[PDB]
């Protein structure tokens, strides 16, 4: 085993190809399913898995009752191989967690899983299974972390974690992590900014989060940072707003955009110089629809034009949260650091008349070569019986 | 790991003897059974694995309503054991897929999974489950490929796709595919022909492929290549025809049949010189029972006299697509290319009072030792709960 | 890898120690478990494995009526491992058959599995999961092996057919198997005897098979042979009568003991010199209970006098089917072969009042530290919801 | 494979970080877990293990029905890695048993398993599945072990057997193991004691003990020995009392303490010099909730005041039996023996009104980091459909 290098450029990609569509949703309604939600991938060297939360309960099943609630001791977080519905018969147990992050350095899984009540939560960290470290809610208001996979480069795993309000300035630690071990952090200082679920992966050797502001932004903040941690701080420009909720496209801001800016869904971005690849829903006031688009100086300008759409699920459908996932040259034999993303499709409350909340996914992964829009949304049918 | 040679003759066999039933159908009428169709088999150097195109949904539950849908955002190709029923609890998620091919190469499979709207479909290819290439439709009108396994000989894989019109002339393409990767396509120069769902195989370092005509022949047509994609065109000449629908057995043509010929079933054939080893239907209009022919001038010459029957499934049963597979000596230890195949039992729509439907498989391989002929049906009883 | 030896002798053992129960039918009547017969146990240098005849259907599904039925297309042999319930996600798929044996060289596994007609059988050899060869019935009458382990030693591998009537005068032979290809077959010179269903066993560099006279005899008959297949033959002499139905334990005979002697069961014997341990039903009438009896001259001498008695399944319990299974000093690391054996508890019809028939299994091995009797039934609670 | 040294001392740890949770009881309600109850984890140099009685049938089915009832010919040793429910479709095999123990010397699993009659039970010793050795009932009186893992150091393995009454002097033996091997036994020389359900773990080479007093004690007996089996006898001095039931905290004795003295439940304690850390229910009088203790001076002092406490399970919440496990350093790379711990939540009879009882498991993990209590319950929602 070899420790994942990280060090080669985001590979530059002109469309998307599908990669994984699960169907969990739909063949929960008779196979044994959990119910889950926050789904994610990420790669080893030699596989793909899809971590998810699950709410310890299966589809069409009484406990699936009230599982719009986010937070209680029964979540955890385990794994799959990517593509496969999440069962208690094909998951792997990873930790006790209702939030949580998962990255593979090339030797072994680090898992991040946080659980605990809302003012004292700990994130509970295991490298290869075992536990290596914890750390504790700094602001006794509800700790929580990205969602999504970790970053690494050259045996170091890099996230981030946000303790304090939704609906106001919070705090924001970045973290350095060797075979499980926190061996370094540092506290953003971003007054007026607001962290949450960063979607982070790593290009030449230093990582790039694209995050959730739910206090007041309709477009994305950003942080990237090296090794060391020295990191910068910004908000992605495009007047392509990425956020749901936002307004309608318009002249976008550098900083965070007010309008429709509390609240949010967790989402993404791939960063090429001044251009930008955003995945957004396509409506603006709800988790419906799934489209990439690719504007060349969206990063930087302020424009709301942008040259580049593809569509992936129609504005009819739900979707949800989205992430990114890359895959290495070590499990690619690639020259450069190939750039993935997921979608999470939610089904349930609050928009649909069940008891349950839950989501199947789907993900796509970058390529140069000819591909296609369509719609590849969950496709269950609902009503449940339990319901 | 190594190569498949490929280069070794096909080995001639006088019988066929039973390989593996999965019952898929039986079993989900209680059991967590994927809705399938389009099954195949393909081996590697240490195992043979099913393959099928999921309808996303289960046996038995409501979403396997309308499953008599070819193409829709929830199908995906995945694969299981030979024999074993595919579960979501044993199968491995291999595309996105409502038309595919897979083979392996002696290191590590190739899949080709066709996905996207039918005006612009697109085929991703995998190698060891990692993008590697796609290539879309060139006439928008439903790109599609084999439904069985592709064919390897000395590092390169080959298949065929088609783009165009069901009910007339359409474009025909060879492609040669190494690591995953389109090295080289061609265009077949075959105006009058048609082919759809190629049935291929490697016998001395050349593939043979024998197809479906669903515009204006009940004999199959066939196409054979070298590496380099040299090819030559036509269609079995014998008067046993091939097709189904078809006529009763007469003289035949070693162009289209235009008798019946409209409409067709996905089947196979094997070339030994003059002579040719047909799988077909025992029913001349509908999609039931099924027997291998021998026929020692079946190939080149129109009579209808044969030398050979043996029963594989009775008349009153229903069957299906059928495709070659076939065992190297790598995985084997002979000295010959060994020929399989395998059937689809088709079970539910149109032919039954069922909301859906879904097949189970059989399979035989090529020997030389005594065997017998019987019927080894699906064996379900329909209607199901659901229905 | 290495050819297991097959040269030591077989362990003297003073009692049997309890190794493995599955519970099948209990588990089956929620879980989705496979209506089976004729189990076995048959082990590797790695790992012992239970082999099974599914029915092609589920417990507590419609497609578990008529399973009372022996013989159909629908009968596949699958292995699990010991002691887990056979279910459609944890079963490994072996040939399609109604009649089988299977054993482990040391290297890779041999399975026999017979399917077809019941005027042309056919039995399918595997090796590694390949065929590797074929043999058709030579009476056209139900050609049927052990439903149980074959035996190996130094890389052959050897069973006994049989083929003709259930209630007369039949055809028996042996086989020595290499690599699953038949090497050498002979006919036994058997006038008066009827052999079925043997249990065979390595012992010394030689076989022993103790069979199921269903003719005209109500002790067991047994044949023994080197592997040039140089055999002999004879009926256990023990006036403790070891075939099920059978007369009341009086004095025995070195030939078929004529009283209740048409019928029987399948089951098994070891012999140590003069003496024999002997498994039978508890029973003299019913496949009910289950014992081992130890007899010092029980092989050769005609009294029904014995030394030791252990109970195994209680009289007022279903048994059913009973073979040998061994375990060579390459698994264990002893200086002999291990005598183990295992049981079929069989439930539904025709006793009960239930559509289908299923058994589950227990199993036990020799050792001669202390052991107990005691009862380990099926434990199920019939008729279950589909009856 | 190298076996576990077991020569560095147990790690001190100020906090217990939540590990694993399965949720099985939540998760059976639909799919198909075993009913089980005295659950254990144990560990190998390379993965954790959730080891368990099951009762032979799965939770919501009829076969569930009398479940409270503690042995039975049913009852089978299986595993499953932990954090998985334990499923027939994920459950390894172990042995026929309804008490066992099991441990990794870090070359293969011992697992032992009682079964047969209360009179004259025998347990049966596996080393890497393989039958090694039996033991039986020397008092004809439910011979019992652990229900928890035993202990290796250095290529021995240990465990403690109690055979005798519950409510009076029983006999009490310590076992030396080794591959599976009893190579030395001593009984324990304890008038006036009482011990079973030993929670035993090694640290700096030797084996401690904490127990069960079911005759007289509300504190629990201890008995610590080296590998020559020399051991030393008492109870723990704290008046912070470790048993259920129990009397409220005050001053307690190094002797049996009879107030509320007549049965109890299993459980645990890590001694720490004169300290201890102690797991208990939150209930003096039911088995409902649990907390973890650490009382500087409890070993040996007996005065009822402590430093720490830490939340596990609410005191409305069930819980049941506990038990140490341990992680070594060829597991972790630590320098020290790293102290567990597992806590069984017990559902159904008698406390509820269902027709069946079993379990669902949580576990922590020692760390000197920061930690948090809280309540983390089995979460199913009584009764089920089946009652
Ligand atoms: C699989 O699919 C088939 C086909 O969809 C399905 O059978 C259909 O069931 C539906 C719903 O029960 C039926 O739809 C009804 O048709 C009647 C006329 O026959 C209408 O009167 C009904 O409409 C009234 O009620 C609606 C709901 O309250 C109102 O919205 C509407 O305005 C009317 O007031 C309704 O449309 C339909 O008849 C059948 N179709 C066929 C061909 O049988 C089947 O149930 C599905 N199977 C499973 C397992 O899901
Ligand atoms: C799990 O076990 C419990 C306990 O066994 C079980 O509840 C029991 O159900 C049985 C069967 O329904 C009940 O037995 C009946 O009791 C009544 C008196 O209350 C008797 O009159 C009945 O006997 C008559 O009918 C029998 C059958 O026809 C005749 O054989 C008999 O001679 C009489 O004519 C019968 O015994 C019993 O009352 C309950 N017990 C309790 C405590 O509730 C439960 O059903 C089981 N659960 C599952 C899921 O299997
Ligand atoms: C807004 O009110 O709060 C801030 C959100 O970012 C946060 O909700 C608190 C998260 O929100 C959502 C959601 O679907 O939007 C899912 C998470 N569920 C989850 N990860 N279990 C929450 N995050 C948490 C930790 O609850
Ligand atoms: C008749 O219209 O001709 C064209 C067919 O050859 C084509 O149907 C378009 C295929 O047809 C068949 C079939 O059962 O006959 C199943 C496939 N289903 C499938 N592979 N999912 C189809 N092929 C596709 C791509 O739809
Ligand atoms: C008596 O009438 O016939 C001879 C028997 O030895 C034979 O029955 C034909 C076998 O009998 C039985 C049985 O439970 O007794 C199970 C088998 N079932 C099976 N292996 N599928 C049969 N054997 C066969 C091949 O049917
Ligand atoms: C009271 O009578 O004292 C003796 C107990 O300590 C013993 O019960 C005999 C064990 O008790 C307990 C329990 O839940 O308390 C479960 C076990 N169940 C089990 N391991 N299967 C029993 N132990 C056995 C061997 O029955
Ligand atoms: C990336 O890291 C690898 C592995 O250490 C190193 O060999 C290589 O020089 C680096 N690549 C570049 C482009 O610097
Ligand atoms: C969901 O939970 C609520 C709160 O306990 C309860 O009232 C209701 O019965 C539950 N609904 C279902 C369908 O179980
Ligand atoms: C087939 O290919 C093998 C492997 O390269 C080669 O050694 C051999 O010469 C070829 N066999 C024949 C018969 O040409
Ligand atoms: C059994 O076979 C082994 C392996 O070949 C051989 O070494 C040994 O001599 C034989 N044992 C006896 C007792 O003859
Ligand atoms: C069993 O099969 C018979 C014969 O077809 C049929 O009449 C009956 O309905 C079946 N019974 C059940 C319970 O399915
Ligand atoms: C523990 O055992 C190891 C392995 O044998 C040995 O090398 C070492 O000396 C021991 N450690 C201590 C602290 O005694
Ligand atoms: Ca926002
Ligand atoms: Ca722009
Ligand atoms: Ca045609
Ligand atoms: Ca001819
Ligand atoms: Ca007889
Ligand atoms: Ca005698
Ligand atoms: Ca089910
Ligand atoms: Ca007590
Ligand atoms: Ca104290």
């Amino acid at each position: 085993s070899v420790k994942l290098a990280g060090n080669s450029s985001l590979c530059p990609v002109s469309g998307w190809a599908i990669y994984s569509k699960d169907n969990s949703v739909r063949i929960g309604s008779k196979g044994d399913v959990f119910v889950i939600r926050e789904p994610f991938i990420s790669c080893s060297p030699l596989e793909c898995r899809t971590f998810f939360l699950t709410q310890g309960a299966l589809l069409n099943d009484k406990h699936s009752n009230g599982t719009i609630k986010d937070r209680s001791p029964y979540r955890t977080l385990m794994s799959c191989p990517i593509g496969e519905v999440p069962s208690p018969y094909n998951s792997r147990f990873e930790s006790v967690a209702w939030s949580a992050s998962a990255c593979h350095d090339g030797i072994n899984w680090l898992t991040i899983g946080i659980s605990g009540p809302d003012n004292g939560a700990v994130a509970v960290l295991k490298y290869n299974g075992i536990i290596t470290d914890t750390i504790k809610s700094w602001r006794n208001n509800i700790l929580r972390t990205q969602e999504s996979e970790c970053a690494c480069v050259n045996g170091s795993c890099f996230t981030v974690m946000t303790d304090g309000p939704s609906n106001g300035q919070a705090s924001y630690k970045i973290f350095r992590i060797e075979k499980g071990k926190i061996v370094k952090s540092v506290e953003m200082n971003a007054p007026n900014y607001h962290y949450e679920e960063c979607s982070c992966y790593p290009d030449s050797s230093e990582i790039t989060c694209v995050c959730r502001d739910n206090w007041h932004g309709s477009n994305r903040p950003w942080v990237s940072f090296n090794q060391n941690l020295e990191y910068q701080i910004g908000y992605i420009c495009s007047g392509i707003f990425g956020d749901n909720p936002r307004p309608n496209d318009k002249t976008g801001s550098c900083g965070p955009v007010s309008s429709n800016g509390a609240n949010g869904v967790k989402g993404f971005s791939f960063k090429y110089g001044n251009g930008v690849w955003i995945g957004r829903t396509k409506s603006i006031s709800s988790r419906n629809g799934f489209e990439m688009i690719w504007d060349p100086n969206g990063w930087t300008g302020t424009d709301n034009n942008f040259s580049i759409k593809q569509d992936i699920v129609g504005i009819n459908e739900w979707s949800g949260y989205s992430g990114s996932f890359v895959q290495h040259p070590e499990l690619t034999g690639l020259d450069c650091i190939r750039p993935c993303f997921w979608v999470e499709l939610i089904r349930g409350r609050p928009k649909e008349n069940t008891i349950w909340t839950s989501g199947s996914s789907i993900s796509f992964c970058g390529v140069n070569s000819d591909t296609v829009g369509w719609s590849w949304p969950d496709g269950a049918e609902l009503p449940f019986t339990i319901d």
